[PDB]
């Protein structure tokens, strides 16, 4: 059972709405779906993103050292700050990251399909 977990908002052009609610929802189906979870997280972070890994790491250190899971929206499917992300999870201890867009996690249309898709990662990680 994941029972300590959050969130990292990686922001773009556009602000995200309804994303406490979508983490919610997901936490849920997360649950029905066989991953057990606390339907709870502690409150979120949202930022730019930085310059350099080293300033993300500095910024994202205690929210990913703190947890057991963190689910990660990023603006766009840029494989580029997906890496950043990647390389600050790599030296986490005892921490699992899984990265989405926000536009897929949250658009009604599909969102449970995303769910299903992003839930086989959150499985492999711990199941």
């Amino acid at each position: 059972k994941i029972e300590k977990w959050t969130y990292l908002e990686l922001k773009g052009s556009k602000a995200n709405e309804g994303v406490p609610q979508a983490m919610t929802a997901f936490a849920e189906f997360l649950n029905r779906t066989g991953i057990p979870i606390n339907p709870r997280f502690s409150p979120g972070m949202s930022m730019s993103v930085p310059g350099s890994e080293k300033e993300f790491f500095a910024k994202v250190k205690e929210l990913m050292s703190s947890h057991q899971f963190v689910v990660v929206l990023l603006p766009r499917k840029d494989v580029a700050i997906y890496n950043m992300v990647k390389r600050a999870a790599d030296i986490t201890f005892g921490v699992h990251t899984v990265c989405c867009v926000a536009e897929k996690f949250l658009s009604t249309k599909g969102q449970l399909g995303y769910f299903a898709n992003v839930g086989l990662k959150v499985n492999l990680k711990f199941g």
